[PDB]
């Protein structure tokens, strides 16, 4: 039976980056959908689930993107909720890389740390975005101390909880209002992600080269001035001096090969659900 | 040259249930465009029948659905008013099954009759939506004695008319606003149709069981209670006494089967006319 | 990797016209988008440029289409915009045929002309619309002396100095508002073409062959009354004296092999522009 991936972005449009690595993975067609919402998705759905029989439903696919995270979970969550019975399709979600770039990110830095991060302390710079919150996520999973940095205390902590309750664990918040504060927050950790705006320095070389504890770091903004001084968007696990860097071009790379990997799984059955977790297992498998 | 589907769907976002039955049924491509109206789908006509010549030409099909089956029957027209000459290519209508559907049902129906159902009296319970409307039309068409059941009476006569206008029949319209009413149009009938809403009982098993009239029941409700009360949706002629009963999944399986092939046959030719008469002949070939 | 055209149409859905092409011309899958603008079209760009990398990039391309011209140019020069180094992909702008009709059109009548119509006099009545306008930028690139006629000197003129100023070339604009005034433009004119409306006769038999300087004559409107009393639709050269004529038809026929060749030299290299300059070049080659 032809592969077939049935993409709902919440945008007005579907992602033209998640088409193509969509056919790269090995979808034989894709249909697309803009505008999708908790509401219009059950009919949406009703169509994978009621078409095909048996083995054949593993042949039919969902793919929940868009650039709102919250919205993207507000549909899968409604999409899951239309499954019933053995009436169901492997679906995923990954808006715009949330869940496949923080993926990449922490399973990359987790191999260059050994294997475990567990009982370390990380620092997720400006974490209350997208890659941030669920790159605090995975780490948390990894039995990592965690801190999510954020510019204001109550959307850092809105992010924590939000983390927190999704995925049952316990981040904590931080607010660094400014370049001394991000400079601050990083003393005596582990590992460091910074995960802001493109285009912005978030974390000078000076900030983090000095600090004896810290041993690898991470930067998901490609365009320079990157998030992470002193380091090259391409780096992956470079050294500088005793530390590790990888750019945003290194994690860029694994998460891209990654996306395509995940896409190739949700035809092995009709049962697999993709986010966060399961993409993680598999980049660990991957990096 | 490919295959190519062009389903133009008169809701806002083309059907995702016709697009995987496209699929399975040959198509290589399948191209979807919601709000297709009268007005605008003759330029998408015309890109169907000005780029392809020759054989080349049965190669590209068109598709017109959507839930509002006049809707559909108004684009369909505007379809074959766009064709001119050899300047055509096959098309066919299915209105969330408004066709394929009722034309499962009544084939399996027929058939378990022996083949002929000319001059016996038909019921169709809540029979003013799609597939209800059809199941009328071709029953009437095999020669039945029609009643086509409303809450309201002007909505059953409303579509009693446009089934007697569309298909030259003379189906008639009652009102049975309760179940008692509905209990009382059965008696005396040979053939039984519930085509009412999702999870809703119609004809209790003591209004059909112990009518002695009563050879077949047809039931397109899928989600228990299901229209027919004392069946399963499996049924597919299963006896209960002297009588027999269809399911809205044994009927489905059919339905699903000539939806299929009937998109194949698009491309067999381009000429094809895929509405209720000659969906109605393939399912009986089918069934 | 399997060829990606992503067809991005100014109006608001994809032409079905440029998708059967597309799909003849050698793309694996189409992707289509309706609506684009100059400020949207940046985001669906970078996903063809930012996830296949090497020479993967070449099996990824862009077109551009839909019914006005200017807007499909801004949306181009926009594309183009957005590239920067290696991160391209082959591009074509092509708005309901305004590039491959116009060059299909041209490139017969020069044929015909011997090879070259340097120094002569080519006439195009009502040519302010897209085919008109660069069949009259194609004729000045050869070095005729064009003169582009409108109903009203005011948009003639328009029509003129945006040809100019995208070609460097100097067309002149008439006013023809009368069939009086377009049969005197033509005197003395040794090639003229006719883009007018549908349906609608510009140029009449008793207008064209009198008139002892003319040699062909071409015709853009398929529908009669043609545009050029007289001739047929479908003559592509044919003598009507020591002159010849090429119908709407007999270009077309051109037309839609030269569009489909474009798609596919879309896929032999991640560099390709095709605007009026480079489909031309191609139309010559195959007319």
């Amino acid at each position: 039976s032809k592969k077939l991936l049935f993409q709902f972005d919440t945008d007005a449009t579907p992602s033209v980056f998640d088409v193509v690595v969509g056919y790269d993975g090995g979808a034989d067609h894709i249909t697309g959908y803009g505008n999708v919402t908790p509401d219009n998705v059950g009919a949406y759905v009703d169509g994978t689930i009621y078409t095909r029989g048996g083995k054949e439903k593993q042949s039919t696919a969902i793919f929940v993107g868009g650039g709102d995270m919250a919205a993207g979970e507000r549909v899968f969550e409604a999409v899951k909720k239309r499954f019933f019975g053995p009436f169901r399709v492997s679906c995923m979600l990954d808006s715009n890389g949330s869940n496949t770039t923080a993926a990449a990110g922490v399973a990359l830095v987790v191999k260059a740390a050994g294997g475990s991060v567990k009982g370390k302390k990380a620092v997720v710079l400006a974490g209350t975005g997208p890659v941030g919150m669920r790159s605090a996520a995975l780490l948390a999973g990894e039995g990592a101390e965690v801190v999510l940095c954020g510019r204001k205390l109550d959307k850092a902590q809105a992010a924590a909880d939000s983390v927190n309750k999704r995925f049952k664990v316990n981040v904590t918040a931080a607010e660094t209002a400014d370049d001394a504060s991000r400079a601050e927050a990083v003393k005596g950790a582990h590992f460091v992600f910074t995960a802001g705006a493109i285009g912005l320095e978030l974390l000078p070389q000076a900030a983090w080269q000095n600090e004896s504890s810290i041993e690898i770091v991470a930067d998901y903004n490609a365009q320079p001035p990157l998030g992470i001084g002193g380091i090259d968007a391409t780096d992956k696990g470079k050294e500088y001096g005793g530390k590790r860097a990888f750019g945003a071009l290194g994690i860029g790379g694994l998460k891209l090969k990654l996306h395509r990997a995940c896409i190739a799984k949700l035809f092995e059955s009709s049962e697999g659900v993709f986010d966060a977790e399961e993409i993680y297992k598999l980049a660990k498998e991957m990096a």
